[PDB]
């Protein structure tokens, strides 16, 4: 899934 952080997406 994707990770939303402070207006930013992080893949993993």
């Amino acid at each position: 899934s994707w990770t939303w952080e402070n207006g930013k997406w992080t893949w993993k």
